[PDB]
C-alpha cells in the first residue's frame, strides 16, 4: 500500500523552429508553415482572400508567422515531457518570462493547478484564445507527457483508458478519392472561394463536392471547411447547393466571435446537414457559448484550446448535451483524448503532404516515433507508450530565444 | 524510451451487503440513514412522507433504511483488489453478480470510461437515470478507480491531475452547527423538521431554529438548510424569505428530483444572494445539464449515487462551463479524491453519523478502516496519500453474499 | 341506499418467473425473456449495438436479466387481484421488504393512497423510472385488479367506461405485410442500424420501410421504433429518408433523459411525420417535461410509469394540450385503459411470436384467459370480467424469494 | 371467476329549476348567489359592474341571481335515479330536455366518460368553453356519477380509487372570519368592497380591513381576498402589496377569465410568497392548460361549472403534473367526494350561506337533503361513505319542470 513517490518539476525550456525569425517552411507544429506548391496554401478561402494581394496564398498574409513551440519541464530525476503548438518565439517569451514561476517546482502531477494558474494569470492579456492559449496549451500537454512518463503510462490510460480499440480518421486535403484509397472513412477539403465571388463561387465550390461524390460513391464522408472565411447568407447558400451531395457538415464558416451568426446558419442548415466550428475557439467558457448556438459538433484544438486539460471538460459539455466532439487533428495529442471519448467516434488527420497522395506525419518533422494512420486507423496498441509516446527531434534546429533563473 | 507499466486484466467481481432489510438494522457503513435510535438524522426530518401522521416522525418508519450498504470488490489476475461502498444493499449485489459483471471481468484495470459506458448502455432500460441502479453502478465504478489507483500506486486525486488545494475544508451538516464552529467546520447546515403542511407555524419553527444558530455562531459561519424534497415552490419561498434575514447561505433540494420547471421558479423567487440548490439525488450528466440549467446556483451530487466518479469529473466540468461550483454530498474519500481537483469545489460537505453531532464519527464508520475524518474542519492532501481511495475494507462487519456467479 | 361492504388488504405476495436467476425464455411479463431465433432479438439497434459483442443480440448485453415480477394482493375475504411487470426478484425485495407495509391493513379502495405513499416512500431510491417504478406500477395495477374483484366490475367500468365499442390495434414486428392480413391498422419495425453505421444504417433501415410500404400499400401505418438508440443528427436523417413513404412516426430516438434532444429532433422533423417517445419514462413530473417538448405523442408503459393510477393522469397531460396518448401494448392492464381515453383512438399489440407469422398473446404463459386481437380488433365486451379479467397461471413455476411478517 | 355486476341502461333524463328570474327569487339551493336581502355576498361586493352607481351596492341588482338552480335527474331502467344540481336554471332545462338527452337516454350507467366527450363534442358550436352551457353539462356528468355510484352502491370517492386523506379541512369564504375560526375553519376569505374606479381609498379600505382580521384572527390562521373578476394588473398589484404586511395567503380571481396574459403579468409583479389564483369561472380543460400556463398558483374551478367531475380530475392531474396544488370552487358533496382523493387538494372551501356569516347554514341550502356541513372546519371520510355523491333530492322545493321530451 506504498505510494509511488514522484518528483517535482526542475525546470521548464521553450524553444522554436520556424516562423518568421528563423527558417520558412520549418512544418512540425504549426501546420501552416510549409513551402511552395503546397495544397494547404492553394487559393483557400479566408477572412483575408477578398483582397487581391492576399487571394491566393494564406502565407502570403502571414498564416506561418509563428512557427512551432517547443516546450519540455524537466523533473529533478532528470525525465522529460514535452509538446509542440503554434506559437514560436512569443510562446518562448511566455513560457520563459512568465509561466515559469508557476510550473517550477511544483509535483509533476500537479497539472490542473498548473493550469488554473497559468490561465489566471495571463486573464489580462490571453483574449480567450489564439497565441496566448496557445502557449498555455503547449505547456499543459509538456505536464501530461512528463507525468505518463514518469508514472511510466500512456497518457490515454491515466484519462481513464480507451473505449474502442482504433481510432477511425477522416482525411483533410484536396484529394478526398485519394484518401478513400488510402482507407480512411471521409474527406474534408477547403472552400477556395469565399463571398466575393458570390453565385459563381458557390457554383465552383459545390461542384468541386459533386466531382468527389462522384469519385467516392455515396458512404465515403464529404465534408468543407470554410476556415473563418463566409458570412450568414454565403455559407446558407453553400450549404444547400451541396445538399445534393449529401455533404456530411460545413465547418468554421464565420470569424469565432460570431456566435449568433452561427445560431442564425445552424437554422437555417439544410436538414440533416450539420454545422460545426471551434478550432480557432479557446477556454471552457468560450465552448459553453459556441454549444449554446446549436452547432451540432464543436471542433477544439488541443494544441490551442487550452490543452489536453481543457479539451477533457469540453467533451464532457458536448456529452451532457447528447452531442459528439471532434477535435481537430493534433497527433498523439488528440489521440490519446480522444481514443477514451464515447463522443468522439472518429478523427482527423490533415494531409501535410503537398499533393495529399501520401501519409507524411501530421508534425513532420519536429516528433521522433509519431505514428500515422494505417488503412485509415491508430490502434490503441500504436499508443501503448508512456505519456504521448514521442521524442523530440533534435536535429531540428531548435532556437532558444529566452532562458531564466 | 522507456516500456510502460504492464497493467492487469480484471479477474472478478464481487458484491456483499450489510445493513438494511434483509440483516442487521443500523449497521451503518455506506448507507447513511442505516442508524439506530435517537440519532438527529431521524428526528423529525421534513421529507415527502412527512404529511402522514404515522411516517412524521421517523424516515426510519416509512422505510429510509431498507436499502443498507452495498460493497463491491474488484479483483485484478495479479490478485491485487479495489473496492468502494454504496446505498443499495442485496439488490445492488444482484445487479453486480448477475448482470454487469459481464461488462467488468476480463477488461483491462484501466478499463473504467469503457466499462462505465457499457454499465450504463446496458441497463438504460431499467435504471430510471438515478436511484438504486445508479447507487450499484456508481460503486463500480468506485471500485474500479480504487483498483486502478492500487495496481498503479498512487492516490485516485493524483490519476485525475492532482490537487488545486493542498487542503479540503468542510462544513458540517446536522442538528448541532454551534459545536460544529468548535469543531472548526467553516458552517452547518440544518435538516428542517416541518412541511407545506404545517404551514406559516412551520416556517416560523424553522426559521427560529436557523435565527438562534445565527445568535450562537455568529455572522460569519454560514447557515444552511436542507429540505429534503420535502417542499412545494410556494412554502420553499416563504421559507428562503423568512430566513433571508439571518443571512442563510442556500436553501438545499426544497423538490422532488423531477421538478425541473419548478426549481427554476424557485431560484427566480429567491432572496437576493441566497442560493438554491439541488443535486443529491439526480443520476447521469444528461439529468445535471437540466439541472444546471433551471439556474440553480450549486449542483450536488453524490458520488456514490450519481453514476460514479466517473460521472462526477463530468459533472465538474459542466458546472465549471457555466462559472458555477459544484458542491457534492459527502462521500467519504471518494469524493475527496475528486473534490481536492476541482477549481470549482472550493468546500466540501461532513455529514454527521455522530447521533447528537457532538462528535468525528467518521462518514462511512464502521466499514472503511483508516477513514479519515476532518481535522479541525480540514483534511489535508497529504491524508489523501495513499493508493486507490486509501482506505480498507472493514471484513469484521458481517458481510453477506446473497449472490455469486 | 346501503353501501357496499369493502374488505381490507390481508397479504401481499410477490414471485418472479424467468430473470437470472431461474429459467431464461420464461417470457409472461418480460417481453424480452425469449429464447433463440425471435424477431425481437434479431439485430435490433440499441445504446449497446455500437459494441461488436452486443451488436447482434439485446440478450447478449442482459435485456432479459430482471424477468417477470408477480405481484398478488388478498383481501380479509380471500378474494385476490394480481398484475405482472418486468422486475423479477429485485421487485420482490422491494415489494416484500418495503412496500407491504403501505399496503398491509388499508381498504382495496386505498389505491391512490396507496400509490401515493409507495412514490413518496421509494422517492430516495427511485431513479424517476425504471426498476422501482415498474415495481410500483405492478401494486399498483394488483390494487385495481383486487378491487374491481371485490366489487364485481370490469376496471374500464370503474374508470367512467368505455369511450369506444372496440379497441383497433397496430402491431409491432419485422411483418407488417403479415400484420395487415391479420387485420390490424398498422405496423411498427424496430430499426436495426445505428448512428455508428452512417449512410449505409440510414439507407438498409429506410429500404425496409419502403419494401414494406410497398408490400401494405398507403393506408396501412408504417413505424419505426428506435429504442433509445440513436442521436439528433441519426434520427433527423433516417426520419428524412423514410418521409417518401410516409412513415407515420419514429418512436424513442433518444435515451428518456435527453429532453432537450427531443425538442430539436421535433424540430427538425419532416412535415407531418410524428415523433413519439415514453416508454421508458416514469412519473407524472417526467411526462410534463416530456410534454413540453413539442413530441407528437406520449407512450407510457403501464406496467412501468408508475401504474393504472399514474397512466390516466398522463392521459389528461395529453388531453389537455389537444395530444394524442398512445400507451405501449401492455395486454389487459392497458387495454381497460385504454378503451376509456377518448384521446387514445388505437393501440398497440407486441409481437411474441418469433417469426410474427400467429398470435400469440402477449404476456404469454403467465395469463391465463389472456384475450388477443381477432381482425387486430378486441371487443369491449371481452374486456366484460371484473379487474383485468384475468387470472394468474399457477402452472408456471413461480418463485418466492422473500416473505415477510 | 365472478360474474360482473349487472348494470342496468339509463331510461329517461329529467330536468328541474328552482328559483332565477321565472320564478322565486331568493329560492338558495345550487345558485349561490340567488338568495334574500341582507346577505354579506350581496353587500357591495367589488365586481366589473361596480364602476356603475346604480350597480355599486348590490351584484342582484345587474343580474347575478336570474338564473337560478339547474337540476338535473337521470332514471335508470331499474328505476334507481341520480341527481346533481348547479347554477343554469330555467336555459339549463332546454339543454337538457332540447339536445343533451339524446346522448344520454338508452347509454350503460357505466358511459359517463363517454356521454361527458358527446356533450362537449355537440355543443362546442354554441357553449363558448365555459359559464351557462358549461354548467349544464356539468350537471349533468354529475348526476351521472351519483347515478354510477348509487347503481353500483359505492361514494363516488372511492370509484375514483378512494381517499388519500381521513378528512377534509376547510377554509370559510364570507364577511367574518374572525367568527370562522371559531367554528374551527382553518383560515378565512374575504370578497373586495372596492374597485379600480376607488384608486387608493379603495385599496386603502380593503387593506385595513384585511389588517383589522390578521389582529383579530391572530397569526396562523390565513387570510385571503377574493375580488370577483373586479380588477385590473394594476390595481390588484397595488392591493397585494398594500396586504403584504398581514400575509395575506393569495389574492384570487382578480381579472375577467379571458385575461391570461394578464394573469402571468400579474403573477409576476405580486408580493414575494403571495399566491395569486384563479378558475372559478374558466370552463374545459383546455381552458386550464392555458391557465396553468400563466403561473397562477391555484387553480379553482367549481365542479359543476368547469365541466363536471370528469373535468375535475383531468385538471387535478394537469396541476399534479406541474407540482402545484388545485383547490376547488366549494361545491359541496360535488368537490367532497373529488377533493379528498386529491394528493394535491390540502385543504377546500365552504362558501358562507349564511347572511350573517355565523352558522353553518349548508352549502346548497335548502335543495340538498343530508347534506354535510364542516363538523369543526373538518369533514371526515365517513361522512361521505354513503352511495353517489351522498344525498337526496328535496322535492319540497317548488321545483318547476318548463320543457319534457
Ligand atoms: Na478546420
Ligand atoms: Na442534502
Ligand atoms: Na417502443
Ligand atoms: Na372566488
Amino acid at each position: 500500500e506504498n505510494i509511488m513517490t514522484l518528483p517535482k518539476i526542475k525546470h521548464v525550456r521553450a524553444w522554436f523552429i520556424g516562423g518568421a525569425t528563423a527558417e520558412k517552411g520549418a512544418g512540425g507544429g504549426d501546420y501552416h508553415d510549409q513551402g511552395g506548391n503546397h495544397w494547404i496554401d492553394d487559393h483557400i478561402a479566408t477572412p483575408m482572400s477578398k483582397y487581391r494581394d492576399y487571394e491566393q496564398s494564406r502565407q502570403s498574409f502571414g498564416i506561418n508567422v509563428l512557427g512551432t513551440l517547443i516546450v519540455e519541464v524537466e523533473a529533478e530525476n532528470r525525465q522529460t515531457g514535452f509538446a509542440v503548438s503554434t506559437a514560436g518565439e512569443m510562446g518562448c517569451f511566455i513560457v520563459e518570462k512568465h509561466l515559469n514561476r508557476f510550473i517550477e517546482g511544483k509535483c509533476v502531477s500537479d497539472i490542473k493547478l498548473i493550469h488554473d494558474q497559468m490561465l489566471g494569470a495571463t486573464m489580462y492579456y490571453s483574449g480567450s484564445g489564439g497565441l496566448v492559449m496557445n502557449t498555455i496549451s503547449c505547456v499543459d500537454l509538456a505536464l501530461w507527457d512528463l507525468f505518463g512518463k514518469v508514472v511510466g503510462l500512456p497518457v490515454y490510460k491515466l484519462l481513464g483508458g480507451a473505449v474502442r480499440d482504433e481510432i477511425q480518421f477522416y482525411a483533410t486535403g484536396a484529394r478526398p478519392d485519394l484518401a478513400k484509397e488510402m482507407g480512411f472513412i471521409g474527406g474534408k477539403m477547403p472552400t477556395h472561394w469565399g463571398p466575393h465571388d458570390g453565385d459563381a463561387g458557390i457554383r465552383k465550390d459545390a461542384a468541386m463536392v459533386a466531382d468527389m461524390r462522384e469519385k467516392c460513391g455515396p458512404d465515403f464522408w464529404l465534408m468543407l471547411d470554410c476556415w473563418m472565411s463566409q458570412d450568414v447568407n454565403y455559407a446558407t447558400k453553400l450549404a444547400h447547393a451541396c445538399a445534393p451531395f449529401n455533404l456530411k457538415w460545413i465547418e468554421e464558416c464565420l470569424p469565432p466571435q460570431q456566435y449568433e451568426g452561427y445560431r442564425e446558419l445552424k437554422r437555417n442548415a439544410p436538414a440533416g446537414m450539420m454545422v460545426t466550428s471551434g478550432e480557432h475557439h479557446g477556454t471552457l467558457q468560450s465552448f459553453r457559448t459556441l454549444a449554446e448556438t446549436g452547432i451540432d459538433i464543436m471542433q477544439p484544438d488541443v494544441g490551442w484550446c487550452g490543452g489536453l486539460t481543457t479539451l477533457v471538460e469540453i467533451a464532457a459539455l458536448a456529452k451532457s448535451r447528447g452531442q459528439l466532439v471532434v477535435p481537430h487533428g493534433s497527433s498523439v495529442y488528440s489521440h490519446h483524448a480522444v481514443i477514451t471519448f464515447t463522443n468522439t467516434p472518429f478523427s482527423e488527420f490533415l494531409m501535410t503532404s503537398p499533393d495529399c497522395s501520401t501519409l507524411r506525419p501530421q508534425f513532420d518533422p519536429i516528433l521522433l516515433d509519431e505514428p500515422v494512420p494505417v488503412n485509415g486507423r491508430i490502434h490503441k496498441s500504436v499508443l501503448d507508450k508512456p505519456g504521448f509516446g514521442v521524442e523530440l527531434n533534435r536535429d531540428c534546429h531548435l532556437k532558444r530565444p529566452y532562458s531564466h533563473e
